[PDB]
């Protein structure tokens, strides 16, 4: 139904093409965590890309959500 | 010598004057206040030149660059 919502912390800057790159306040929504057996590292999408994350540069956002639509 | 900073977060630059880095990357800082730039630096990342906010960076004792 529901996915959760993260707000970043810091800026983040990829260091590969799967990265995503965002900047602190940005919100994204999490469709994975530790995705595909990584530890720490969150499957996310912003504004319509999509890649890996640090979770740890990540807070949830609590209550809130986004239609996994 | 030039002093050698840490980056202490990554840094997104939204404009081409702005160097973009991570965390953990080492720069040379060329001028501190350049430009008369209150907590700007001009600074030298792999060979770029740009201003950071030094507030972003730590400086390094003892470590200094020297072109070769
Ligand atoms: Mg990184």
């Amino acid at each position: 139904h529901l996915n959760v919502l993260a707000k970043a912390l810091y800026d983040n800057v990829a260091e590969s093409p799967d990265e995503l790159s965002f900047r602190k306040g940005d919100i994204m929504t999490v469709l994975e965590q530790d995705t595909q057996g990584l530890d720490g590292w969150w499957l996310c999408s912003l504004h319509g890309r999509q890649g890996i994350v640090p979770g740890n540069r990540l807070k949830i956002l609590v209550g809130m959500y986004d239609k996994k639509p």
